[PDB]
């Protein structure tokens, strides 16, 4: 995986916010790679002249192995701190596969949650994540 930046140098990502209905009601995260006991938004690092949306599909599959009709672009968001830039999209989860790619490699766990939940557990660590929800 070779990561990618902006003009600016921040890194370029991308996300889902992965419903589990078009009511969008329930979303899907998944734990921190280095802390199990944490929950993120789903995501990661665009790939060359990969085109964000695509990005973000590939992985959300990875990472939380779910597949889905990609909705809209929620927006552009920046960690300042961290320094990087993640275009987050809404997914309908269509398809949820019992072995996906984190789980066998690094044990990633996945868990659906109310959204005013998923922006409780998200504030602490992830308060930009938590800040997707907003609109
Ligand atoms: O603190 P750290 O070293 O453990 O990793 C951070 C983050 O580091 P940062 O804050 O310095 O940017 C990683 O980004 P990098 O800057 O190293 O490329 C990021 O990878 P990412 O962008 O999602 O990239 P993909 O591998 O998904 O493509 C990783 O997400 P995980 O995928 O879940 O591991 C995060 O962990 P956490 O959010 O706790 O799970
Ligand atoms: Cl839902
Ligand atoms: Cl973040
Ligand atoms: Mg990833
Ligand atoms: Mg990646
Ligand atoms: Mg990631």
């Amino acid at each position: 995986q070779t990561r990618t930046y902006d003009g600016d140098g921040y890194k370029k990502r991308a996300a889902c916010l992965c419903f589990r209905s078009e009511s969008e009601e329930e979303v899907l995260l998944v734990s921190s790679s280095r802390h199990p006991d944490r929950w993120i938004v789903p995501g990661g690092g665009m790939e060359p002249e990969e085109e964000p949306s695509v990005a973000a599909v590939r992985e959300v599959c990875e990472e939380a192995g779910v597949k889905g009709t990609l909705g809209r672009l929620v927006g552009i968001f920046e960690n300042q701190e961290r320094k990087h830039r993640t275009y987050v999209y809404v997914l309908i989860v269509t398809e949820v596969l019992e072995d996906w790619e984190d789980s066998v490699n690094i044990g990633r766990k996945r868990e659906w949650f109310k959204i005013e939940d998923a922006i409780k557990v998200l504030q602490y660590h992830k308060p930009v994540q938590a800040s997707y929800f907003e609109t």
